[PDB]
């Protein structure tokens, strides 16, 4: 089997992406963001607390003939960017783009924090991350790609995020009208359940490419690209009147610039980010000083490829029994 579902930005800046999720019988759809850095399938629902929906559709388990708790189970997620949430889980059939898989845990919030309630265009997310990190317990639960794989065609699932424009999620197949050239394949690490790499390093617009090791994650629940301080220093300093800002939260700058793109490596390879996928804009409505779209891991404790790295490419996320990552132009 395959599945194929198109992926929105959920707003001009491409703060992160939306996917159509059918769930339940008859379905009820909702948009769900797609996260390869986790590994939890939530949701807004019928038990969320009332104050804490504003906008979002939500999953009513007792309207979908298919869907039965999961007798005992609970679960509790924390994200990087401080965001949480929490409730009961339900087994129920979820499809995604054509591909179908039943007895998928759907974690049903009863709880979410705040930034998750001021967004109401994400209904939940769906995890893409190794099950090892699976939050449900006492019994851990896998991701619908795990689910699924077995059914798949090939036991792949491919992202191709827009800049500014809808993309793709593809599931069994890669899809080779999508790319340029070739795909180049290199190691994943799973022991911290990442879809973790290792770069083989960087250039800053048309400057000399920089060999160096830098391990970090692809991860299509992260807006922006997080790199090492030296990595990020340098990109900055190319930047005129560009600045690290400790009471804004990170570089700024400002907003009349133009841009140099960046460069980062996959083996021999290189990917190339346009300077314009670098722009935040204003830092608030009405400022000329923007903010940066590359931001130091320095205190986050790993180095992210976010969207802004993952929408310049093509990725293929290969969860054969060595799983490897691929990397394409487009
Ligand atoms: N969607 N990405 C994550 O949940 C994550 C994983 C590891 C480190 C930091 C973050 Cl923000």
């Amino acid at each position: 089997s395959t599945g194929s579902a198109t992926t929105t930005p959920i707003d001009s800046l491409d703060d992160a992406y939306i996917t159509p999720v059918q769930i339940g019988t008859p379905a009820q759809t909702l948009n769900l963001d797609f996260d390869t850095g986790s590994s939890d399938l939530w949701v807004f629902s019928s038990e969320t607390t009332a104050s804490e929906v504003d906008g979002q559709t939500i999953y009513t388990p007792s309207k979908s003939t298919t869907a039965k708790l999961l007798s005992g189970a609970t679960w509790s997620i924390s994200y990087g960017d401080g965001s949480s949430s929490s409730g009961d889980v339900y087994t129920d059939t979820v499809s995604v783009g054509g591909l179908t898989v039943t007895g998928q845990a759907v974690e049903s919030a009863k709880k979410v924090s705040s930034s998750f309630t001021e967004d109401s265009t994400i209904d939940g997310l769906l995890g893409l991350a190794f099950s090892t990190l699976n939050t449900v317990s006492p019994t851990q639960q896998k991701t619908f790609f795990d689910n699924a794989k077995a059914s798949l065609d090939s036991p792949v699932f491919t992202a191709d995020l827009g800049y500014h424009a809808p993309g793709t999620y593809n599931f069994g197949f890669i899809d080779t009208t999508a790319y340029t050239g070739s795909i180049t394949y290199t190691a994943v690490s799973t022991k911290q359940g990442f879809w973790e790499w290792t770069s083989t390093g960087y250039a800053v617009g048309s400057g000399t490419f920089k060999s160096t090791s830098i391990d970090g994650i692809a991860d299509t629940g992260t807006t922006l690209l997080y790199l090492p301080a030296t990595v990020v220093s340098a990109y900055w300093a190319q930047v005129s009147g560009a600045k690290s800002s400790s009471s804004v939260g990170g570089y700024v700058f400002p907003c009349s610039a133009t841009l140099p793109s960046f460069t980062f490596g996959v083996g021999s390879a290189r990917i190339v980010i346009p300077g314009d996928y670098i722009d935040f804009g204003p830092i608030s409505t009405g400022s000329s000083s923007c903010f940066g779209g590359i931001q130091s891991s320095a205190g986050i404790g790993i180095n992210i490829f976010g969207d802004v790295a993952l929408k310049a490419a093509f990725v293929v996320f290969n969860g054969a029994t060595t799983p490897t990552l691929g990397f394409a132009s487009k």
